[PDB]
């Protein structure tokens, strides 16, 4: 539509932007389930295999809790890691960052397995933090919450 | 402080994602003169030989004073066409998005030349525009306009 096409699009961008091959951004209602999940790296054939959204769980939920930049060289050295699902594919590297306006969270911008084992560079965060507010605008700006 | 990279960097991923030849995204001053122009796509003969920097007088400035993105498949048939200096490269299809945040418009970004004489889609303006908005969050917190302290 407008936002699902504008949230496609930034987490596309990001992506391309800081050379992941994979790029998802939830956005989370008011019971903490997504409204929006989109994803890129990943074709719809692999996406029903995995089955269930996530749960934002671990790292994610960190990531929501905090408002901080998550920046790794390896996602399973981080405390709150679970792991994923079967058929999901593997990542070691990830980027992510909140999606936000004023004092408000949305959900998240995230980004794994930059070209060759390389870690995500602090560069790489600020572009990631500009587009997840981007994003923040744009959810704002669909309004949707109260 | 990232500024000019982040900008730098934009401008390069937007003219890949949407298959243009050259980008570039200007900001301009209280005086209305430039304080950032990046681009893509030119050697420095050409560059040094283009001389003067633009003063945003034609379908740049339609882009200036008023938002909204301007898509077209031939420049020149913008009725505010003002054409190319010597030493410009020709450039025939037109993307362009104003760079902004809140009511506050920092400048603009624009694509010319999508390979193979095809013109920019939508999807492509979208891309575009998520990008614009992204050097307007990045214009804003580098806080080089007071609208932004
Ligand atoms: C294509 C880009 C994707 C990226 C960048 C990404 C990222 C991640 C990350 C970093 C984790 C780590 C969990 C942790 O250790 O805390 C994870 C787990 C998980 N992912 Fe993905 N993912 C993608 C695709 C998907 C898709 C398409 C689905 C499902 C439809 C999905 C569902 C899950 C589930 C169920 C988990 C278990 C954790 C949870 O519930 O939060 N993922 N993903
Ligand atoms: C490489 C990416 C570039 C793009 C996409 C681009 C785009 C354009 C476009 C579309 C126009 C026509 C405006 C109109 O006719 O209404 C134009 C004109 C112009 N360009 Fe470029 N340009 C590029 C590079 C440059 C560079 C590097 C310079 C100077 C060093 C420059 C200087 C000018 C000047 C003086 C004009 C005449 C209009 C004005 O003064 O605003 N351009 N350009």
């Amino acid at each position: 539509g407008k936002l699902d096409a504008t949230l496609r699009a930034i987490v596309h961008t990001a992506a391309e932007l800081v050379d992941a091959r994979y790029g998802a951004l939830g956005v989370r209602g008011y019971d903490h389930r997504l409204v929006e999940f989109v994803y890129e790296g990943i074709d719809e054939e692999t996406r029903h295999l995995i089955g269930s959204l996530p749960e934002g769980r671990g790292v994610l939920g960190a990531l929501i809790e905090e408002p901080k930049p998550i920046r790794l060289d390896d996602i399973s050295r981080h405390p709150a890691s679970v792991g994923f699902p079967l058929h999901h594919p593997p990542m070691r590297t990830f980027l992510g960052v909140p999606v936000r306006i004023r004092d408000e969270v949305f959900g998240n911008l995230y980004l794994t397995e930059k070209a060759d084992g390389q870690p995500f560079s602090d560069d790489d965060e600020v572009l990631v933090q500009a587009l997840a507010a981007a994003a923040g605008i744009a959810v704002d700006n669909a309004r949707l919450f109260e």
